């Protein structure tokens, strides 16, 4: 029994694997703060703080110190990070605990090093840090150990992350904040300015998850909400087709992202990659139809990885056990 543990710290969510068990903690990457004389102590961290988003009194407010793919709050995300370690922790496992922690490329040094610190400071012995497009690639099946490119494009929450890999190496890769929090501000934008309804983010995450698509028809739900004008709570209908409208700006940000990737390709990886085509990954690849979209506007095969979700703490979770 270990203590030794694998992190996916995500925008939007965080995973941590543990070594001989799997994955254990599945949670928003989400902190509630509380207000007391001038300071803010953590209230809440993970479940309970994304379900305070949109709901919270004038004391206490939920941040997500990820959103955007950089850290907008070191000591919260900090605390974020000792909450979720600390919560796995088995007292019947061994001590000095290894972690790894998955980094996007872009993450500067000033980040990595404070990674490293909060992991240290929550009890870690040793800090791995390891590119996460190649624990992506892993999580998803790619065989990343041959010599032919592989292309990821791994759609999150703040942010989609393309890179092409090879022989256990990342070759090329970019970053672009555009991901499922895009796709649920383009849904919020919409219903403001179509049905004069304002919706709360997590509401437009429920909109996203059950009616989005990424390609017009349909279907209708209700959607309810705050009255843009005079502020009394009703509700509307809205249908996939209206989805879709709301949904097709985003979508095209993606796709070009995509493409600005494969424009950079060098000939021998793009011949590699006109073969086996682009894998998807991350909770925006299950934006009904992303994968047809981009199929179609970069003419290569478009493939969902199994478990979209989970790959990067799949991935990282097979180099902690070897
Ligand atoms: N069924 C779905 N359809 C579309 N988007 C989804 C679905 N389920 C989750 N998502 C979106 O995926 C994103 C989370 O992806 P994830 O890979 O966890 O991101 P991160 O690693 O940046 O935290 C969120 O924007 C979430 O709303
Ligand atoms: N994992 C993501 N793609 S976004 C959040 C983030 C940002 C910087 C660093 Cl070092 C880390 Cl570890 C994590
Ligand atoms: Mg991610």
């Amino acid at each position: 029994i270990s203590n030794d543990i694998a992190i996916d710290l995500g925008t939007a969510n965080t995973l941590i694997y543990q070594k001989g068990k799997g994955i254990v903690l599945n949670e928003p990457s989400v902190v509630a703060l509380r207000n007391v004389g001038g300071r803010k102590v953590v209230h809440a961290v993970g479940i309970e703080a994304k379900q305070m988003l949109g709901r919270t009194p004038g004391h206490m407010e939920a941040i997500r110190p990820m959103r955007d793919g950089v850290i907008a709050d070191f000591e919260v995300a900090e605390e974020m990070i000792k909450y979720f370690i600390r919560k796995v922790h088995n007292r019947k496992g061994s001590g000095n605990p290894k972690v790894i922690v998955c980094v996007p490329s872009g993450a500067t040094a000033v980040e990595r090093r404070a990674i490293n610190d909060s992991c240290l400071n929550a009890g870690a012995r040793r800090v791995g840090l390891i590119d996460e497009p190649m624990a992506a690639a892993i999580g998803a099946g790619l065989p990343i150990h041959e010599p032919t490119g592989s292309m990821v494009v791994d759609i999150g929450g703040g942010t989609t992350e393309v890179a092409v890999l090879s022989l256990s190496g990342i070759v090329y890769s970019r970053s672009v904040r555009v991901g499922g929090d895009k796709m649920d501000e383009a849904i919020i934008s919409y219903m403001r300015r179509h049905h004069n309804l304002l919706i709360g983010e997590t509401t437009a995450e429920r909109i996203k998850k059950e009616i989005g698509t990424a390609r017009a028809p349909g279907l209708s739900i209700d959607v309810k909400g705050r009255d843009l004008m005079q502020g009394v709570p009703r509700e509307v209908r809205i249908s996939e087709k209206q989805a879709a409208d709301a949904l097709a700006e985003p979508v095209g940000q993606i796709v070009e992202a995509v493409k600005v990737a494969l424009e950079a390709t060098p000939p021998e990886l793009a011949s590699d990659i006109a073969d086996k085509g682009i894998m998807l990954t991350g909770g925006g690849a299950l934006l009904r139809g992303l994968d047809a979209e981009i199929r179609d506007h970069t003419g290569l095969p478009v493939t969902v990885a199994d478990d979209p979700l989970s790959c990067v703490a799949l991935g990282c979770g097979k180099v902690l056990e070897h």
